[PDB]
RNA sequence: AAA
């Protein structure tokens, strides 16, 4: 068993537990090869790697070896023939290949190439090569891998900045990294922007990366300096450097500014380029919805007319988007509950409930996205299906997920609101009685609460 | 990638 246990020690993607989901590999494999055609980064070796894992894990091992192969073939241009140590990847991951496809001399092979330079380095183990570089190939892919490996990920590239603070390629990805991280919490009570110096850091010491300036710029438009944010918006659409993920961002930050026609322009480029992007089916969703609403507004709620055929399109747009996001994604939870959320707007009740039924059943990495869930689920029983029985769940199945946040506070606000209905029509209504007792419990006010839950007993 |  000396083989396997040799393998056990590389270093590359075999062992490092990315644990990719059958139902997330079609789109994963898509954004690696949009990354491969569209990503302007020094070294691609990590990105081929991936590619090949994932043919691996499709059962296509001799498309696996070709994807390795190529990775060698770039990594002699990408360094100009010279030995770099990522090479170590591609031989772990090429003999791990080899010794899944019963190639068991040429898996020995690439271990004795990998102990070869491990030893010319002096590193202390025989094939798990200490370097960041490697730390860096880890972290990356695991960035690349959903959001469950984001705090892996992080935790990658702060091993390197822990001994060289000013590293490029790891303040790079710890900052996108911390980013993401950040976006989990943005709706959570006192949430901090943990990203917002990395980020700066980051493009300081990567000036030429215009994907990391509009992540700066999205997190300080985030934190109320739009304005220093539109100044790296601007520097990145003036770089042809990624250019297509600078569009994807861009078009976040002016629809979020409000100038929603420039985020559609963007956006429509950015899908000529990547027309299997989730994230760009979603953004665009998004943008309609927020066309929508702005007829909405100059309307009145009734637009006739031209202005209710335009509003049409917009919903059947959103709607067509949101669909494309999901069926690309079915692991992508909030695009669902924009699509359900735009079923209502189109008045197709059966169509928003099944979405809403599907997203009761999911598990999200972020466990607060559940709060939205039951929200919207329960603003849809009470508004749309007048169950007020149904909504109480709902709203109460969202305040049991203890986490404060902006939707857990709109929750035991609907609650209040809709009870005090109830009590209107019948003020003793023992169970509204209670709830409502629970609601100024929930608020702090511990005489009100205990007013109405002993009004409620003597009633029983 | 909603918020
Ligand atoms: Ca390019
Ligand atoms: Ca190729």
């Amino acid at each position: 068993h000396q083989v396997k246990d040799s393998l056990e020690q590389l270093r590359c993607h075999f062992t490092w537990e990315l644990s990719i989901d059958d139902d997330e590999m079609p789109d994963l494999e898509n954004r690696v090869l949009d990354q491969i055609e569209f990503l302007d980064t020094k070294y691609s070796v990590g990105i081929h790697n991936l590619l090949a894992y994932v043919k691996h894990l499709k059962g296509q091992n001799e498309e696996a070896l070709k994807s390795l192969k190529e990775a060698e073939n770039l990594m002699q241009e990408e360094h100009d023939n010279q030995a770099n140590v990522r090479s170590l990847v591609t031989w772990g991951n090429f003999a791990w290949m080899y010794y899944h496809m019963g190639r068991l001399a040429e898996a020995q092979t690439y271990l004795d190439k990998v102990e070869n330079i491990c030893k010319k380095l002096s590193n202390p183990f025989r094939y798990r090569m200490e370097c960041p570089e490697i730390d860096c190939e880890e972290g990356w892919a695991l960035l690349k891998c959903g959001g469950k490996n984001y705090e892996r990920a992080k935790a990658c590239f702060e091993k390197v900045l822990e001994v060289d603070p000013e590293n490029p390629e790891s303040s790079a990805g710890y900052a996108i990294s911390a980013y993401r991280l950040d976006g989990f919490k943005l709706a959570t009570k006192n949430h901090k922007p943990f990203s917002l110096l990395p980020l700066r850091q980051a493009v300081r010491l990567n000036p030429d990366n215009g994907y990391i300036k509009v992540l700066l710029a999205l997190k300080l438009q985030d934190e109320g300096q739009e304005a220093e944010g539109e100044k790296y918006i601007e520097e990145a659409l003036a770089n042809m450097s990624s250019q297509t993920y600078v569009f994807r961002y861009a078009a976040k930050f002016y629809r979020r500014k409000g100038s929603v026609d420039k985020a559609l322009e963007l956006l429509k480029k950015a899908l000529q380029e990547t027309p299997t992007s989730v994230l760009l089916h979603h953004q665009i969703g998004l943008c309609y919805k927020a066309q929508m609403i702005q007829i909405k507004e100059a309307t009145k709620g009734q637009p006739r007319g031209q202005n209710r055929e335009k509003l049409d399109k917009m919903i059947r747009s959103a709607i067509f988007h949101f669909e494309s996001a999901v069926e690309k994604k079915p692991t992508f939870e909030v695009a669902h509950l924009d699509l359900a959320r735009m079923y209502i707007e189109a008045g197709n009740h059966r169509k928003a409930e099944e979405n809403f039924q599907k997203l009761l059943c999911m598990k999200p990495v972020v466990e607060e996205t559940m709060q939205d869930i039951h929200f919207h689920y329960g603003r849809f029983q009470e508004f749309q299906k007048k169950s007020d029985v149904n909504a109480i769940i709902h709203y109460l199945k969202a305040i049991k997920i203890e986490q404060a946040s902006l939707t857990r506070d709109k929750s035991i606000n609907s609650l209040k609101k809709l009870v005090l209905r109830k009590l209107r029509r019948k003020a003793l209504d023992l169970e509204s009685l209670s709830l409502l007792g629970f609601v100024y419990k929930l608020e702090g006010n511990m005489n009100e609460a205990e007013e109405y839950y002993e009004r409620a007993e003597r009633l029983a």
